[PDB]
RNA sequence: UCGACA
DNA sequence: ATGTCG
């Protein structure tokens, strides 16, 4: 289809999967930086693309925008829907901080409300998502 | 056996 | 290579 410009896209960035993962939101239309999260030590791409989606609900819903979001991630996306992050990731010492903000982002999803659409950002037609990292 | 999204 | 879904 069409991109819808007044939206915000966000995108994970990592060395290494699993591997060290953050995460950024920004305004499609100028890629302004509108969030980032602090490094993660060890987390999966998937799970990335899912606590940038759901701060990114969070985010909206505090600022009563009603921009969809978009997100290149079929994984992450369909997470958000089934509110249920379902990562392999083992859940270990090691990886208790990741699988803790996904714990408390399931958590948030499943006692809040919201409408935003998220949307799937066509990469193979419209490019990288603006919030990428990375070459392509 | 892949196909796809990262 | 590894993370995930269809
Ligand atoms: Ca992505
Ligand atoms: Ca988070
Ligand atoms: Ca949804
Ligand atoms: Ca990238």
């Amino acid at each position: 289809e069409e991109i819808i410009w007044e939206s915000l896209s966000v995108d994970v960035g990592s060395q290494g999967n699993p591997g060290i993962v953050e995460y950024k939101g920004v305004d499609t239309k100028t890629g302004e930086v509108l969030f980032e999260r602090e490094p993660i030590p060890i987390g999966t791409n998937n799970m990335g693309e899912f606590l940038a989606i759901v701060h990114g609900l969070r985010y909206l819903k505090e600022r009563n925008s009603r921009k969809p979001i978009y997100s290149d991630s079929q994984t992450a996306i369909k997470w958000v829907k089934d509110k249920k992050a379902k990562s392999t990731l083992v859940r270990n010492e090691e990886t208790a901080l990741i699988w803790k903000l996904v714990d408390e982002a399931e958590e948030w999803l499943n006692t809040h409300t919201y409408e935003t659409p998220i949307l799937k950002w066509q990469t193979d037609k419209w490019g990288e998502i603006k919030a990428n990292y990375g070459r392509k």
